[PDB]
């Protein structure tokens, strides 16, 4: 038993990380087949970043201005193009380590693993949730741009996030692998509002089920509630409203524990209204919302990949 | 910026994971050069586990009784031996993916990444601390035995932990790669006491420095303290006593932030005596002790590996 925030094994993604340099700027790229993907702001100087005209900036660049290193194995750039906020560099060699892969645009509340990288070299791996306001709470320093987020389904890597910038609150923003930002953000160094974040209610409930499965369970109470009654409580505490779709997604955990979803909602409502009274659940003194149901099921069924 | 509990990239270790089967029991092994390492309890049946005579049980076994699969690539066993609580199977093929590696026995309070594995296939990766009572708080199900803990120093993997069992409190116990348990535990299915755990004070202080570096810093107070005065507080709250060696290890973080170590101890003393009053530090409502100083420095300097 035990429950930990767990990232996917990163080896398949490690073999795809390269370094991209344009002039003074170095960041990470993702090398799949004969294409390298990276943030288009690799082309910006420190004064372009305040209000860049990316079309005009890219026109000044030719293939030979993009330096791509894989380790110290190095790639010849034979074409370049901009797709939304990502630059796509065609290279003359297909990555021999390309895994089976897909590009996916994830939904708010879903989770993924981040392989944080500097100069094309992996530094660490951790699990993130895409917040309801389309930010992530990551760990990113200068040079981490182009680091990617991903999920694995057995042998297939689903890339879902590429890192671009940090907002004025320490939270992080980036794009899918077609270069479309999650949320309202633009790749300009200017003040940008993320807007109110909310707690991912279905994930909190999934984590309460994980706690029961692991014997942590003082919070189970006597009451039940209704989906409309609970949602009145969710509103006051900035929790996402719970829908029947969420109830259905929680079905397997409900069946495993024998605790009806609305009974668990009643326990959650009392935790929200009364706090935890200095106690903990699965080692946390806060209600955790970065585990999806489905993360919970895999962690307590032992799903593997390769 | 931002601070996350981050594991090492796992690819170098993924290429070393194999499946070991003896009779009815399947677990994970570690394949380095021409040797496969796994828990010796792979030889036990469900009624051996209550009081096993490992010498007598192993004598019944020959090389051909140990089935080792690498993926579905499969290895011929040409010798076997028991070293403390690990079994070492000599195979006829050296692992072509063997990284540069060392076996290390870590100290209590140090951290490492765990690659949780089932049937020789990686499932996930997370960071653990070896508690002062020589347990870890992991996430391990049936079949995870033989999963390993490790650190990376650029290109060298230091293996430090192999998982063996779960105690009567949900905490986990295992050995170094020479098969010596951390702590007082034996590989028998019998009630076993871990003894009182304590909080890793130098790690809490390192994490408070990480918080200041990230602008989280309401807890900085007006006071200072002495190492002897602070240790009186540490005693009452089951914190490890702070030594000058710990102060010296905190030197770089002290120099980076301009906060004297004993001033940070005074902030910690007030957090211990008064709690956090419903506030958070780096997203946690508890004092976190599973980051070493040195983890903090790498996370806020961007150290990479490959
Ligand atoms: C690429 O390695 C970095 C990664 C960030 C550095 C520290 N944490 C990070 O996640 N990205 C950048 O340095 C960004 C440069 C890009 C160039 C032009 C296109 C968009 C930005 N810049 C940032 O992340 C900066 N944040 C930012 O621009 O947010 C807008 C803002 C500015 C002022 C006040 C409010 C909001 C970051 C602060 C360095
Ligand atoms: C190998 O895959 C598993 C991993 C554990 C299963 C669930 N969580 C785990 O970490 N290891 C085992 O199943 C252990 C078998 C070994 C065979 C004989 C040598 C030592 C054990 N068994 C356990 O981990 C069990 N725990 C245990 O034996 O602790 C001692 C104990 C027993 C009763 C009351 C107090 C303490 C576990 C409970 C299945």
């Amino acid at each position: 038993s035990g429950f930990r925030k767990m990232a996917f094994p990163s080896g398949k993604v490690e073999g795809c990380m390269v370094q991209v340099t344009c002039g003074t700027t170095t960041l990470n790229g993702l090398w799949l087949d004969d294409v390298v993907y990276c943030p288009r702001h690799v082309i910006c100087t420190s004064e372009d970043m305040l209000n860049p005209n990316y079309e005009d900036l890219l026109i000044r660049k030719s293939n030979h201005n993009f330096l791509v290193q894989a380790g110290n194995v190095q790639l010849r750039v034979i074409g370049h193009s901009m797709q939304n906020c990502v630059l796509k560099l065609k290279v003359d060699t297909a990555n021999p380590k390309t895994p089976k892969y897909k590009f996916v645009r994830i939904q708010p509340g879903q989770t993924f693993s981040v392989l944080a990288c500097y100069n094309g070299s992996p530094s660490g791996v951790y699990q993130c949730a895409m917040r309801p306001n389309f930010t992530i709470k990551g760990s990113f320093l200068n040079g981490s741009c182009g680091s990617v987020g991903f999920n694995i389904d057995y042998d297939c890597v689903s890339f879902c996030y590429m890192h671009h910038m940090e907002l004025p609150t320490g939270v992080h923003a980036g794009t899918d692998l077609e270069g479309n930002f999650y949320g309202p953000f633009v790749d300009r160094q200017t003040a940008q509002a993320a807007g109110t974040d909310t707690t991912i209610t279905v994930n909190v409930l999934a984590w309460l089920y994980a706690a029961v499965i692991n014997g942590d369970r003082w919070f189970l109470n006597r009451f039940t509630t209704t989906l409309n009654d609970f949602n009145l409580v969710a509103m006051k505490y900035n929790y996402e409203p719970l829908t029947q779709d969420h109830v259905d997604i929680l079905g397997p955990l409900s069946a495993q524990t024998g605790i009806a979803v609305l009974d668990m909602c009643a326990s959650l409502k009392e935790l929200l209204q009364n706090g935890m009274n200095g106690r903990t659940i699965l080692g946390s003194a806060l209600l955790e919302d970065e585990f999806t149901p489905f993360d919970v099921v895999r962690q307590c069924s032992g799903v593997t990949f390769q």
